[PDB]
Formats: structure tokens, sequence, C-alpha cells
């Protein structure tokens, strides 16, 4: 509803390891007056799914309630229904997919009844993007305009398709539910076509839960795992994707992993880079690395130290009536400095430039 006068740049982090996985995450409120993102990150699932893992980002809209509920309860709604637990043995691919769909519909209905019964005043909604990782499969899950991708063999192997109201099938559903897409928005208001919550958009008489103006139905994609070739998974809200493309962010993350194995720090760098690229939204990123993720390179670390020192010297010489940081950044940009991080560019080096600037002009 409003912007802060200065961004809240404080990072909240988590990290972990297990089942042959390493992960880090970072979330940051940014320019927004409230933090309405949430996330789930768990290696080892209950009830015979110890070798399974689950990661998810939730981008809350008009409040954090739906997102916060999801982040604590979506997983059990997915795994603790009859469709997921279908077969006698390990869940089949269909069990997993049907189980995920049922879990989204059932948590949505659960929240709706909780809200009706307790006379809930919030009209919040949430996206969800995540991965359910088994020994042999990565199941991508998407509902909304948060986004996930898989980097395999140094390339974007897969990314989720954002649910935008102007997408043909989304637009069709909206119109069949009595609504319209005005520019990019449901009835000129809502920027997503799919979400949990947003119950005001789920009141069309004579249409099922998945045929409302806004649908809680997730899209699920089974990717068979590749032990040799799988590198990393990125999950993030639109606060990240609004200012960095799939290949850019994939290239950027690779460049950062070649310099560090600290996954929280890599996530911090993504979020700061997007802030400095002009993102004014809440930002959350989860980075899940597989055994063959890029490795720290002695040469990359050396190039990074050389670049940092170079930037430090440039700031000094530009300072020489001292220019402010905005103007220093502008001057550095006009220098077309080579060997900046792919995708991240000068924005990804701002913390280094600003720390230099502060040392030289501390007042
Ligand atoms: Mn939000
Ligand atoms: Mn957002």
């Amino acid at each position: 509803g409003a912007f802060l006068d200065k961004p809240k740049m404080e990072k909240h982090n988590a990290q972990g390891q297990g089942n042959g996985l390493r992960y880090g995450l970072s979330s940051m409120q940014g320019w927004r007056v409230e933090m309405e993102d949430a996330h789930t990150a768990v290696i080892g699932l209950p009830s015979g799914l110890e070798s399974w893992s689950f990661f998810a980002v939730y981008d809350g809209h008009a409040g954090s309630q739906v997102a916060k509920y999801c982040c604590e309860h979506l997983l059990d709604h997915i795994t603790n229904n009859q469709d997921f637990k279908g077969s006698a043995g390990a869940p089949s691919v269909e069990n997993v997919k049907n189980g995920i769909r049922t879990g989204f519909l059932e948590i949505d209905e659960h929240m709706r009844v909780m809200s009706e019964k307790k006379h809930g005043a919030d009209r919040s909604g949430s996206t969800a993007v995540g991965v359910l990782i088994s020994p042999q499969h990565t199941y991508f899950i998407n509902c909304g305009d948060s986004r996930g991708l898989l980097c395999r063999n140094r390339k974007v192997h897969f990314f989720t398709q954002d649910h935008k109201p102007s997408n043909p099938l989304e637009k069709e559903r909206i119109q069949n539910a009595g609504g319209s897409v005005m520019i990019q928005r449901v009835n000129g208001s809502l920027a997503v076509s799919r979400a949990l919550g947003d119950f005001d958009y789920k009141c069309v008489h004579g249409k099922g839960p998945t045929e409302q103006l806004v649908s809680p139905e997730p899209e699920v994609h089974d990717i068979e795992r590749s032990e040799e070739d799988d590198q990393f998974i990125i999950l993030a809200c639109d606060g990240i994707w609004d200012v960095m493309g799939n290949e850019e962010l994939c290239d950027f993350v690779r460049s950062r992993l070649e310099v560090t194995d600290d996954l929280e720090k890599v996530c911090n760098e993504v979020v700061d880079t997007c802030l400095y690229k002009g993102s004014r939204d809440n930002m959350s990123v989860i980075l899940i690395c597989f055994p063959n993720a890029p490795k720290v390179s002695p040469e990359a670390v050396k190039k990074e130290a050389e670049l940092d020192k170079y930037l430090e010297c440039r700031v000094e010489e530009i300072i020489k009536g001292v220019p402010d940081l905005v103007h220093v950044m502008r001057t550095l940009a006009s220098e077309n400095i080579p060997s900046l991080p792919p995708g991240g560019e000068l924005a990804s080096k701002r913390n280094v430039i600003e720390a230099v600037y502060n040392r030289l002009n501390p007042y």
C-alpha cells in the first residue's frame, strides 16, 4: 500500500544440508511497508519420506496471513491426503501430482472455512512456487507469479510459467466466470490469475473451485533427476524476477557459486542486486544446490578480488565538491567497466562500491 522512505535491507536467512542437497535462502522486506513473503525449507519429510525434501516461496498479497499459513501447512496438506497416499508402496508420479493438486484445493477450502467461521477481516492471498524433491524426481510446483527454475549443465533446463490473467486459458476461465482481463488484471484489480486465498474472487455461483475468477489449482512438472548434470534450483518471488531474467539470474548465480559456497551469501547477493536494479518489492530467494553445482574456483576468487580493488581505486579517483553515491554509480556506469558479474552487472557490485565510498566520504 505504501513505500518506506528508505528500504529495509535487513536479511533473514536459513541454510541446511542432507539427502545430498545443500541450500541457502535470503528474504528482505525492501521498499515495501510490510513483509508479506514467506517460505518453507525442509530436508527429510515425515511418514516414510525421509529421503524427500521440500522448498517453497510464498508471495503474500494484501496481507501475510494466507502466505504464513501456507508456509507452515501446505506440505502436510499435500502429503496427508488420500490421492498422495494412493498406492500401497512409494507414491507414483500420478499420486504425487494428484496429491499436490488435492493439497492446494484442500488447504484453500480449509482457510476459507476458518475465515468464514472466525469472521476473518483479511482479504489476503498468496502465490506458491516450490519443488518436492524425491530420490529420482524433482517435482516443480507453481500457483501464481512467483517462479522457479532448474539449472542443468550450466543451462536453464526448466522454469515455471507465471500465471498471468492475460494468458489464453487464464483469460478464458476469467471470462467464463463472468469477469474480464483489463490490461493485465482480473477485473482491473488483481495481477494474478491463480492463488490461495483471495476468496472474494472465488464466489462465482455455478462454477467449481478451479473455475472461479482466481484458481487455487497448481501446475506440476515432473523432472527426472540427473545426478551428473543437475546443478541448482532457484525459487523466488516476482520481486526478483521483475528485474532479472531466467538466463541472467542463472548466469549470475553460477558466477557467485564460483566465488563462494556460502549459499546464504549467494542469496543475499541476488536480493541486493535486484534492489539495486530497482526492485521495490519484498524479495525472497531459495537456492538449492546439487552435488555437481558449480565449485569455488581459485581463479574466480582472484578475479573477484582484482575487480573489487579496481572498483575501490575508481571510486577514489572519481572523488578526486564531492559527488554523491548516485553520481559515482552513474560515472562508473559510463565507464563501461569490463568483467562485471554476468546478469548482475554494476548493481551486483554496489555494496563494494558503497563500502569504498563510505570509507572516503563517511559524513
Ligand atoms: Mn507480496
Ligand atoms: Mn511480490
